[PDB]
DNA sequence: CCGACGGCGCATCAGC
DNA sequence: GCTGATGCGC
DNA sequence: GTCGG
């Protein structure tokens, strides 16, 4: 890309601040510094030039000067050379395994594959599957499994009952040609924000999809969300595909809009946009948009009849899913 | 200068 | 068991 | 780390 080598760097010290310094609000300062520059459609000169984009201030501009004039960045190579900010951004690669648990897990000695895995009975359900399938889950999954995964699914979903409505979100709905999972967002009629009206409306369609063999462990799993893998069938002869994190979010059918919007995406986007919303007076979540003035407390939920309605109370002009990949 | 940083689901734990 | 905090996740 | 109040 463009300006990948700056957009590198950043997405670096916004791991290690997340990782190794845990400072939340640095790794959300350094990626949304990278979001920024990452669209700006000329190739940077400078670090003054950087700086009059939204995110980016005073320090990154300095590092951007820096890594022009060099192609590195000093404070990335020492922190390279760091046993410990490297063990613990290695331990965080599996799923499960956070900054907390990567630094108490280097304290035991635990720091590598090799000792992961002989210690599984070390690690909680979801940090063994998460190591289990380390290697599957850094593999990026091509648009055209995606749309096999999404032909199981819907075709599986309608089995179970023909009024569920399954919708492929996340990087897919914005049109990637490469995803790094499935997310699907479900909606059943007996599920509204006023009433559940069958039980079991999220745990039908996960047995179904593990009676089939797609979905074949399971992280996380609740009334309205589930976490886990899943795997597409593979022809005689031919060599497996991998396994693959699917999420899976169950959301009242009334707030279908407000739930598409959060489930699309970016994860940036959304942070972008729920802060202009807390400008303009309002408060955006996965299931309504609400009115938010200086009073600090939350009005009742506004009429939302499309994704449109909620960019409107916002006072921004509609994007499409493929323009939100921030 | 300095307070705030999107919003919430599930797993795991400690206090009562 | 219930509740609220924490960790990790979307 | 960056921003607006
Ligand atoms: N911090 C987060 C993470 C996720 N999401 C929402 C928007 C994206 C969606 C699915 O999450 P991911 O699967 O992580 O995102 P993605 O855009 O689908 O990217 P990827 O292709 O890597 O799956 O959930 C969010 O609102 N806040
Ligand atoms: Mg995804
Ligand atoms: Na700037
Ligand atoms: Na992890
Ligand atoms: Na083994
Ligand atoms: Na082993
Ligand atoms: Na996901």
């Amino acid at each position: 890309t463009l300006n990948g080598g700056i957009t590198d760097m950043l997405t670096e010290l916004a791991n290690f601040e997340k990782n190794v310094s845990q400072a939340i609000h640095k790794y959300n300062a350094y990626r949304k510094a990278a979001s920024v520059i990452a669209k700006y459609p000329h190739k940077i000169k400078s670090g003054a030039e950087a700086k009059k984009l939204p995110g980016v201030g005073t320090k990154i501009a300095e590092k951007i000067d820096e890594f022009l004039a060099t192609g590195k960045l000093r404070k990335l190579e020492k922190i390279r050379q760091d046993d410990t900010s490297s063990s613990i951004n290695f331990l965080t690669r599996v799923s499960g395994i956070g900054p907390s648990a990567a630094r108490k897990f280097v304290d035991e000695g635990i720091k590598t594959l090799e000792d992961l895995r002989k210690n599984e009975d070390k690690l909680n359900h979801h940090q063994r599957i998460g190591l289990k399938y380390f290697g599957d889950f850094e593999k990026r999954i091509p648009r055209e499994e995606m749309l096999q995964m999404q032909d199981i699914v819907l075709n599986e979903v309608k089995k179970v009952d023909s009024e569920y409505i399954a919708t492929v979100c996340g990087s897919f709905r914005r049109g990637a040609e490469s995803s790094g999972d499935m997310d699907v967002l479900l909606t059943h009629p007996s599920f509204t924000s006023e009433s559940t009206k069958q039980p079991k409306l999220l745990h039908q369609v996960v047995e179904q999809l593990q009676k089939v063999h797609f979905i074949t462990d399971t992280l996380s799993k609740g009334e309205t969300k589930f976490m886990g893998v899943c795997q597409l069938p593979s022809k005689n002869d031919e060599k497996e595909y991998p396994h693959r994190r699917i999420d899976i979010r169950l959301i009242p059918k009334d707030q279908y809009y407000c739930g598409v919007l959060y489930f699309t995406g970016s994860d940036i986007f959304n942070k972008n946009m729920r802060a202009h919303a807390l400008e303009k007076g309002f408060t955006i979540n996965e299931y309504t948009i609400r009115p938010l003035g200086v009073t600090g407390v939350a009005g009742e939920p506004l009429p939302v009849d499309s994704e449109k309605d909620i960019f409107d109370y916002i006072q921004w002009k509609y994007r499409e899913p493929k323009d939100r990949s921030e």
